[PDB]
């Protein structure tokens, strides 16, 4: 059944809750992006309302077939009345089209629901700061004390520098990025841009890509293989074999693969910096591991819960187990306690 942490008492609302079949009392689902642990279930069949961003709403139209009229796109930063009920969708800092929900109770109440989210200092100064907040249900997936990651941006400079580097050294070298879902496009785009290309792609992703309302993005990306030498291909295909396999398939055009895996956390975070990283080879074809985070470290996490300053946090993720749920519960508390709250 549709698990408590889904649900927002005093509304018939539900948040990223597509796959119980209909839910008894729910007379608005909320979609906090289009990623597919949360989307899992809607489809052209579905017959309610929809709530969700104007890109999330993009994407439901082009890619799952929604029909239009069961699609209710709302603006950032906006108060919008939804069945009665006040509410504000604010940048949650994830993938395209992903946001936050502010929700304003007829009893008084106010509730966050993050939905997937990396925790910024700017969410400081966003519509949050001008009233209190009483319930957090949080974006839990590194929240544990192991989990450090360097900026955004570091990540970019990385990966531009080493891809520059090593097409300058051999002009007959290809570069390839892994995706497998929407999220991280600036790893490919900032690549492509430091190469002078467009990136190139299956007709499948340039698709979902053309949803996204990226400036200039007509200028930016392509079907067309052979004009391109920045590829991306399924994050599955990213490995010797299957890339050997794709080498083959350019016609001699390219003697070289540098290929990028932009990972969540994996454990060489803990004892390596981004200077001093290191791809797997296997002759001509390099694969780099870069950790590009679309959630929270642990630290960022931790300051946006201190100046917030919730009454209650509802985890949304690791719930699954006593173990992790009482992991959890012993940093909320001593995050209250260190800040006073
Ligand atoms: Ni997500």
């Amino acid at each position: 059944t549709c698990p408590f942490y889904k649900k927002i008492p005093g509304t018939g609302f539900t948040v990223d809750a597509f796959q119980y079949g209909v839910v008894e009392g729910c007379t608005a689902y909320f979609l906090t992006h289009f990623h597919s642990d949360h989307y899992a279930g809607l489809s052209k069949h579905f017959t309610f309302p929809v709530y969700c961003s104007e890109i999330t709403g993009n994407l439901l139209k082009n890619k799952l077939h929604v029909q239009e009229q069961y699609i209710h796109p709302l603006p950032l930063d906006t108060e919008c009345i939804v069945n009665g009920v006040k509410v504000v969708l604010l940048d949650a800092n994830h993938c395209p089209g992903a946001v936050m929900i502010l929700f304003y109770l007829p009893n008084g109440t106010v509730i966050l629901h993050t939905g997937d989210f990396r925790a910024d200092p700017s969410m400081e100064r966003s519509l949050l700061a001008d009233q209190k907040v009483h319930m957090l249900y949080l974006d839990t997936t590194y929240c544990s004390p192991e989990y450090t990651f360097p900026s955004q941006q570091e990540v970019i400079r990385f990966a531009i520098n080493t891809a520059f580097e090593a097409v300058t050294l051999n002009p007959h070298a290809l570069v390839v990025c892994g995706t497998y879902s929407i999220g991280k496009e600036k790893v490919f785009l900032a690549i492509a841009d430091v190469l002078g290309s467009k990136v190139g792609m299956s007709q499948e992703k340039y698709k979902t890509l053309q949803c996204l309302n990226i400036p200039e993005i007509n200028s930016l990306i392509t079907t067309d293989m052979c004009s391109s030498l920045v590829h991306l291909l399924p994050m599955m295909q990213i490995n010797f074999k299957g890339l050997q396999s794709h080498l083959k398939k350019c016609g001699g055009k390219y003697n070289q693969i540098l290929a990028f895996r932009p990972t969540g956390w994996t454990h060489s975070n803990k004892f390596t910096r981004i200077a001093d990283v290191i791809p797997q080879t296997k002759g001509n074809i390099s694969i780099y591991g870069i950790p590009y985070s679309e959630h929270s470290s642990y630290l960022e996490m931790k300051r946006f819960v201190q100046w917030l300053k919730p009454q209650k946090i509802i985890p949304t993720v690791n719930v699954g187990t006593w173990k992790s749920r009482s992991t959890m519960e012993k940093y909320f508390r001593e995050w209250k306690l260190e800040a006073g709250y």
